[PDB]
């Protein structure tokens, strides 16, 4: 079963909580740990109503002032704890398509990874909160099979489980093998449409006869047959199908991989995660990567954003 790390604090008092941040705050200097002790016990519908309290109290806005009071990392990860679950992902996507640049990398890690319910919403949300068409961004910022697997994902319309079809599983494995490895260059709609609409359980079963027929894992033939940031779409969707747990448990991995760390995409990971399947990625990545997450971000990070860090992820056994 999914499971997140953070939920609802039993005996919540919203006004309570207003007051201690507000003391935290209020005079010179900021008790960062009384803060993040606070906000990473608290479910993001608690935080949502903590800030409506303290802004009643007060006439003062919460965020604002801890961006005031804030500063680095520390403050990054706080400002993500505060925006409401409905709306982080269209805002880091957003994020991912502002300016000239792009950050494809978080459109491919998001779109890949949400469910079809999950990027209805984002959509939904996505424009009502900055007036203008998600897929028509991602299509403005994109190019090439990139942009038009990105689009079909964004149709959410991934067939549903439904009684597994063996002729099919054989049908669509094959296809992909004439598509990739026996064709010179490579069939990239045919990829596209298999991995991009056909079913969770159904594609399970082609990744399995897809090795049996070709000797290759369909991980394999991807980075052979592609490149660029198709290729990073097709493996995170691959992956995904296999298990979001997973695929994000990775994503986390490579983040404190090498010197320094992707401090962005550590934060994104483990805020959007916190209260559905973080639990499932912890268990996922000491499999995986025989030390715990927790490990990983310890040794990683350092100050109150570190503090904050293995509050929210914990497991410091795993
Ligand atoms: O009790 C739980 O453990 C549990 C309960 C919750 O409902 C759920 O957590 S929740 O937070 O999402 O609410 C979670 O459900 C598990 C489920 O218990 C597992 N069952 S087990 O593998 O037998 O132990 C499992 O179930 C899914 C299977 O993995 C999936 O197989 S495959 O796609 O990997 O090949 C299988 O899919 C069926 C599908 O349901 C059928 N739909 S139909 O309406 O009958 O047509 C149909 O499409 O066939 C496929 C394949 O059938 S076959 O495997 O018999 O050959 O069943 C799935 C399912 O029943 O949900 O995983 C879920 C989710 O796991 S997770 O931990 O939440 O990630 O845990
Ligand atoms: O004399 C005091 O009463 C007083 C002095 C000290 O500076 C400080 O006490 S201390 O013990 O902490 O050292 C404390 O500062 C008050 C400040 O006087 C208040 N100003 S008031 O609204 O006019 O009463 C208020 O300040 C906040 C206001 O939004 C604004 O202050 S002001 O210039 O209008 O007077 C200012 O807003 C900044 C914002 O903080 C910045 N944040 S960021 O980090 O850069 O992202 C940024 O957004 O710019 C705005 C606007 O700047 S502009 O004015 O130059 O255009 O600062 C706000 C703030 O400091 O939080 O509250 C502080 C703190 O009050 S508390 O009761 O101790 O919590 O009191
Ligand atoms: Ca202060
Ligand atoms: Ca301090
Ligand atoms: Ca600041
Ligand atoms: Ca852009
Ligand atoms: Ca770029
Ligand atoms: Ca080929
Ligand atoms: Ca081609
Ligand atoms: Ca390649
Ligand atoms: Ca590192």
């Amino acid at each position: 079963a999914l499971r997140g790390t953070v939920t609802d604090f039993s005996g919540f008092d919203g006004r309570a909580d207003a007051e201690v941040l507000r003391k935290a705050m209020k005079g010179l200097g900021t008790d960062e740990d009384s803060i993040l002790n606070l906000l990473t016990a608290r479910s993001n519908a608690q935080r949502q109503q903590i800030a409506e309290e303290f802004k009643t109290l007060f006439g003062r806005d919460l965020v604002n002032d801890m961006k005031s009071e804030l500063t680095g990392k520390f403050e990054k990860l706080i400002v993500a704890l505060m925006k409401p679950s409905r709306l982080y992902d269209a805002y880091e996507l957003k994020h991912a398509l502002k300016g000239a640049g792009t950050d494809e990398k978080v459109l491919t890690e998001i779109i890949a990874s949400r469910t079809p319910e999950e990027l209805r919403a984002i959509k939904q949300a996505y424009e009502e909160e900055y007036g203008s068409n998600l897929e028509d961004d991602v299509v403005g910022d994109t190019s090439g099979y990139y942009q038009r697997m990105l689009v079909v994902l964004l149709q959410a319309n991934r067939d549903p489980d439904t009684a597994i079809d063996d002729a099919q599983v054989e049908l669509d494995a094959q296809a992909l093998f004439q598509a990739g490895e026996l064709k010179w260059g490579t069939d990239e709609e045919k990829f596209i449409t298999i991995l991009g609409t056909r079913s969770v359980s159904h594609l399970r079963r082609v990744f399995d006869k897809y090795m049996t027929i070709s000797g290759f894992q369909i991980e394999e033939t991807i980075d052979r047959e592609t490149s660029g940031n198709l290729e990073n779409l097709l493996l995170a969707v691959v992956k995904s199908i296999r298990s979001i747990p997973a695929y994000l448990a990775e994503t986390l991995y490579y983040a404190m991989k090498g010197a320094g760390t992707d401090d962005h995409t550590l934060i994104r990971v483990i805020v959007s995660r916190s209260e559905i399947d973080l639990f499932n990625i912890r268990k996922e990545f000491r499999k995986n990567f025989a030390t715990s997450l927790y490990s990983m971000i310890k040794g990683d990070t350092s100050g109150d954003y570190k503090k904050a860090l293995l509050l929210l992820c914990g497991g410091e056994d795993d």
